[PDB]
């Protein structure tokens, strides 16, 4: 898969072989999905300003990577949540994850009012990989339009382990029938 990673990454870099880091605390990345840090994630009244209904924390644990939050800390808050014990390393099999993720965003979407934060410590590289296998899963994009409209709002960089997993689900969905360009 190297040189397909590779070629995702050239759609993720700034041309001097680096990446930008995301601009702002959070982003609605597509209509009603947002992709955020710890910091919009532990602050339930800014999320409840901005309308959000649904938090996925794909970076639950306690560690300098990740946020150590739960259901309780979201309880009558009218919130609903799921937390994903993710590490955002290159051998962290996040692709197990990728169709509860998608089925708890859906579950968001599919009310009319829901609005979704998927967010990791940094809202860099677990959540919006989640994100990207949501639109690739649930609305039928290749990885590269997938990744593309996603990095168009908001500064991400999924990892290289990733972005091969991204890949292998574009392989999966593709034997379903055509993805869109």
């Amino acid at each position: 898969f190297e040189l397909s990673v590779q070629d995702l990454n050239d759609l993720l870099s700034d041309g001097s072989g680096c990446y930008s880091l995301p601009s702002q605390p959070c982003n609605e990345v597509t209509p009603r999905i947002y992709v955020g840090n710890a910091s919009v994630a532990q602050d339930i009244p800014k999320l409840q300003k901005l309308g959000i209904t649904h938090v996925l924390n794909a970076a639950e644990g306690r560690s300098f990577m990740h946020v150590n939050t739960n259901a309780n800390f979201y309880k009558d808050s009218g919130i609903t949540y799921l937390g994903i014990k993710a590490n955002d390393t290159q051998e962290f099999n996040l692709s197990a994850y990728f169709e509860r993720a998608a089925d708890f965003i859906d579950q968001a979407l599919a009310q009319k009012n829901g609005r979704v934060l998927v967010h990791c410590r940094e809202g860099y590289s677990r959540s919006p990989t989640l994100v990207i296998a949501y639109l690739m899963m649930r609305q039928k994009m290749d990885v590269k339009s997938a990744l593309s409209i996603v990095r168009q709002n908001r500064e991400i960089g999924p990892n290289d382990g990733f972005l091969a997993q991204l890949c292998q689900l574009n392989d999966r969905l593709a034997k379903e029938g055509k993805l869109k360009p």
